[PDB]
């Protein structure tokens, strides 16, 4: 039969089979580099330069902007009850496109509050490597299957962002840096991904595991990790060259 | 400026332009030979044969099925403040996604009180007549310009929906006819359809007026009233057909 039944908690990673655990594991490091940048440690602290955040904010909108839309394009692969699993993503897809109803404005209002306009944020003037990661999520979400798509934006994406922006909001510097009658319009989408999205990307595992069932080939195993980890090292592509960026600003600086 | 913003009551047709009450006009035939259809009197009626009420729950499964699938796909055309209109649009489109949940579980039961099962309605053994309708909305899901698909179904269809539902539903002897254990069960397509769908229809067209704005050309009046109508048409379509096996049906048993 094949077929996958949760007994454990949701969040766990040995409520999941073994193969599930071993794509974790192989997936850790590339995760790992992400969710522990110096960016973001960096920005917990409240230092990044001006030019590193305007950057940041801007070459983030895409993926921000389109979530929903990876979303809806994975909800248009999927057939009434035909697979195992096919039903859950359904019904899990049409819920939580709604989820990020107003994600994109509060990215808008976090970017206006470093003096980024929508303008701004709509010009993508920024290099190319911060662009990359969004043309890997249409791409993906366009031409692979469900499962891929799911666990290259729903899984990948949507679990390091909570641990990085938890990083983010892990000391309270970054917060109170804000003048107070700013501060809650501009940490908005940050409080909404550091604290309430935890459950989130263990409900799209279950689904990937759900469809992919107990005993899935390698080969839907080797996809399923190459696609993650593209996810992951288009982040870490992304941070990489923001922090040359910040290391040539902040020198510039010094020496004047 | 072109730009339309509504003052009066959403439900109104005299709260939108000129235009807008003309493609009403234009189309409201098409319309009223659906929505007052001889099928649907007899259904109300709790008059229908058991083939024909199998072909209609068996017909009608597909477009019912795919009906977040087009919005989806509509919403994958969406870019954020880019055009007015174009964000309600998004917006509108992630809430009603949501909405549509279970719609899908309640045709299923709707089905199997009559007999029809899952498997009856995947195998879509019903005559071409009925299927044209699922075949036109992917078609101008896919294909179309948001503004057309999106005035294709949840202005069309939708609004057609919530006019033969209520019909089926306005004297209670459909409902009436179930047994009391089984009829909240069977019932519950129908009653979110007749009762609670009013404004829905109403803010479709908002959009699409907020879209095309106070001058469209005309030219774009045009598509939109075609691909309206393709839709009226295609639902009368699915119940000429219908009726031409119900007045078979009933002919050879009156004979027998
Ligand atoms: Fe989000
Ligand atoms: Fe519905």
């Amino acid at each position: 039969i094949d077929t996958f039944s949760r007994t454990g908690p949701l969040m766990e990673a040995a409520s999941y089979p073994a193969w599930t655990q071993q794509l974790i594991q192989d997936c850790s490091e590339s995760k790992r580099r992400v969710v522990e940048h110096e960016l973001y440690q960096r920005m917990r602290d409240n230092k990044l330069s001006a030019k590193v955040m305007r950057q940041y904010l801007i070459g983030g909108w895409p993926v921000v902007e389109q979530f929903a839309l990876y979303m809806a394009q994975n909800l248009t692969k999927t057939r009434f009850a035909r697979h195992p699993g096919e039903d859950m993503a359904r019904r899990w897809l049409m819920r939580n496109i709604r989820v990020e109803l107003n994600h994109a404005d509060y990215w808008v209002h976090w970017s206006r509050a470093h003096g980024v306009t929508l303008e701004d944020l709509q010009a993508q003037q920024v290099p190319p490597e911060l662009h990359a990661l969004s043309h890997w999520c249409w791409h993906t979400s366009s031409a692979d299957s469900l499962i891929v798509a799911i666990a290259a934006t729903n899984y990948a994406i949507e679990g390091a962002t909570g641990e990085w922006s938890a990083l983010v909001c892990s000391n309270g510097i970054y917060a109170a840096a804000f003048p107070e009658e700013d501060r809650k319009r501009a940490m908005k989408w940050l409080k909404m991904h550091a604290q309430y999205d935890d459950a989130h990307p263990w409900e799209a595992l279950e689904i990937i595991v759900t469809l992919a069932g107990l005993n899935p080939t390698k080969a839907l195993q080797a996809e399923l990790r190459q696609a993650i980890c593209k996810s992951y090292d288009y982040m870490y592509l992304f941070l990489e060259r923001c922090m040359q960026q910040e290391k040539t600003a902040v020198t510039r600086e010094r020496l004047a």
